[PDB]
């Protein structure tokens, strides 16, 4: 039951590696997942709540293994360290590049998917912040940038960098070159006077 | 007659600042414009080619003025001269906030504006790696990151981070702080060793 979710769950990431969300119908759907039409309704109300569950579970992934990596900390210096969580998203999105890509293209359109991304980014900020101030009280970073803006803007980094890597837009940083360039830019910014 | 087309990019330029591209008509420009509806089709195809040729020209603004500083050195230390290059961006499209947000929204479906967008971003990537290559070659600055993938990063990270805050999006930096922030990444991720 719970199964032919999961069903239409796959046979939408499947497709959404071939095409739009605008090239797939609930039908593509339905048949895919070996349900009928009517069937398919009962899951979900459109193909995109489909997306949205999609990217909902994309975003919990990612946000559970950062809270992991949170409570365990990782021994290594403090370039080490932002490179273990920055790596986190590269891992968790770069291992959904369909979803990742039709997500963010859902952004302007649907609300829903634009409130879910717009929660989980404030929450990764203030997450973030909360560590450039732990680490600026220890004395291991200066008092520069109001740390909660500094957090802001590396994000929106990593947003922008990450997804346009994954998709191979033209520009974009090589996506085996992503990671390094990234903590390269947060541990300058961070620690630098 | 250069002027029925400049009262139609001025009617879909103030137009946008009340809906999306979606709920202008082609007759809401032409009464704007104080033109019929097939006189708008004589000077445009479409309603997207309104907004196709407003980006252009805000592009083009920005582009030039860009050329302008760069032909010009303005006689000021390191970190001010990269604040006067992104003030460059920040007031251009800060002046023109619904055409940049309507231009960023149409770069999801219109292969145009995603070429157009793309032509330029390239261009200004590649001028400032040859900005940060020439300080690297005078000892300014360290050999760390490729220049290239260095300033790929920096201005997704510019384009993201401003354009968020012209839209008020949540999460944004605040657009009186948006200038700073930027510059404080830039010139530590380009001199930070
Ligand atoms: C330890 C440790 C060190 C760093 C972190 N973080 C630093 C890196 C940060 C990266 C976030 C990121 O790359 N994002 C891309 C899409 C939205 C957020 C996520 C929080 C978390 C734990
Ligand atoms: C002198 C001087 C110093 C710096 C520059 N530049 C550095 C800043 C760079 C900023 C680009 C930027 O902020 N963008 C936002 C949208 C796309 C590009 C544009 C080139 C140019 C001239």
């Amino acid at each position: 039951g719970d199964d032919r979710e999961l069903a239409i769950l796959a046979t939408a990431e499947n497709l959404l590696e071939d095409r739009p969300l605008a090239d797939i119908s609930v039908d593509d759907l339905a048949k895919g997942a070996g349900i009928s039409r009517p069937t398919f309704y009962f899951y979900f109300p459109s193909k995109e709540a489909v997306l949205l569950t999609l990217l909902d579970r994309v975003v919990n992934q990612a946000d559970m293994a950062l809270q992991t990596l949170a409570e365990n900390p990782a021994d290594t210096d403090r370039e080490n360290m932002w490179r273990t969580g920055i790596n986190v998203f590269f891992e968790t999105f770069g291992s959904h590049k369909a979803v990742t890509r039709a997500g963010q293209a859902a952004r302007a359109t649907s609300v829903e998917v634009a409130e879910l991304w717009s929660t989980f980014m404030q929450k990764w900020i203030a997450y973030t912040a909360a560590v450039i101030d732990a680490e600026r009280d220890r004395g291991a970073a200066p008092r520069t940038l109001p740390a909660h803006e500094l957090a802001t803007a590396l994000n929106l980094m990593n947003e922008r960098t990450l997804f346009a890597s994954f998709a191979g837009e033209q520009p974009s940083v090589p996506e085996a070159r992503v990671l390094d360039t990234l903590v390269h830019i947060w541990v300058t910014s961070i620690y630098g006077e």
